[PDB]
């Protein structure tokens, strides 16, 4: 009635530097209010058994809705939290802004720093790579440090890296690869290289041992973080959450996670999955709630959305 809108839905696939396999698949939603256009951006999350083809559909699913005027609160109920109601919400929030002419950011009424510490990934490799990768990278600007770790070499790894940048925070992401069995001493010998936080070192359906021991750091949930809802079952698990549009289903449930997270004690982390500029945009309203912030999936792609937001090494310049 009040409010008419007309939906575009389409596919595209990045490609990134180096060898998902070889191009980050985003969905897009571009809404139009007369003139002003609102864009929203998504990702598939294959780990959540979805797909482009899978993510569209949900999307279709509910255009009828969206040009009689659906509102981002009457869209929580429609779809579930996951790629489709992201892209959906962010698209709301983009036109709603565009729509006051201001910046996502004022809309919310939060401030954004000029700069923002973005985690630099330091990839598996034997001790001295990931030692010199780590040096490089805290030379060029890098203060923050995400290091990859399976299951393999974790000692000497994490011993050669901090000894190379012992000023540089570090965070490792074991991306569930580590067991219960002797995950304590591991946990421990983080602790004892000064590691500010460890996450998500057991599979998400498989993290019950996290529970038998006090955590010597700070230790943060990704798979097994979805939306408010997984709250209850964390709890005791996890001193930290990291949050992704694309598992909370857009910037109203992230926002709700964050306010609801931090009541009950839990620390917060804001992430991405490779995507354009706009899914970062998207996400910014949180940064000024986060601990740590991992944004720079952009950085990823071959080429990016033009224009792009200014990384550099370790930063992400507003």
């Amino acid at each position: 009635g009040s409010h008419m809108r007309t939906v575009k839905v389409f596919e595209e696939a990045w490609p990134l530097h180096t060898p998902s396999r070889s191009e980050a698949r985003v969905v897009v939603v571009e809404l139009e209010e007369e003139g002003i256009k609102g864009t929203g951006e998504c990702t598939p999350y294959p780990r959540y058994g979805e797909s482009d083809a899978s993510v569209m559909a949900q999307i279709m699913s509910v255009v009828p809705q969206l040009e009689k005027g659906l509102t981002r609160e009457e869209l929580q109920k429609i779809l579930p939290a996951g790629a489709a109601r992201n892209a959906l919400d962010c698209a709301l929030w983009d036109l709603a802004a565009r729509r006051q002419q201001q910046s996502l950011a004022d809309l919310i009424g939060i401030t954004l720093p000029e700069t923002v510490i973005t985690a630099q990934t330091v990839v598996i490799g034997t001790p001295d790579q990931m030692a010199n990768s780590a040096s490089t990278l805290w030379q060029a600007g890098a203060k923050l440090l995400k290091v990859k770790l399976d299951n393999h070499l974790i000692s000497e790894r994490m011993v050669a890296i901090r000894t190379a940048v012992p000023d540089a925070t570090l965070i490792v992401d074991a991306n569930e690869s580590w067991r219960a069995e002797g995950l304590a001493a591991r946990c421990q010998l983080l602790a004892d290289l000064g590691v500010a936080m460890l996450e998500q070192p057991l599979p998400a359906q498989d993290d019950a041992a996290l529970e038998n021991f006090i955590h010597p750091l700070p230790i943060c949930a990704d798979e097994s973080c979805h939306t408010r809802s997984n709250l209850k079952a964390l709890k005791g698990r996890y001193e930290m959450v990291n949050i992704k549009l694309d598992k909370t289903g857009g910037l109203t449930e992230a926002l709700a996670l964050a306010t609801e997270a931090r009541a009950q004690g839990f620390s917060l982390m804001l992430g991405c999955m490779l995507c354009t500029s706009r899914a970062i945009s998207a996400a910014l309203p949180l940064v000024p709630q986060v601990s740590f912030a991992d944004l720079d999936g952009p950085t990823w792609l071959a080429v990016d959305v033009e224009p792009a937001l200014q990384f550099t090494t370790g930063e992400l310049h507003l």
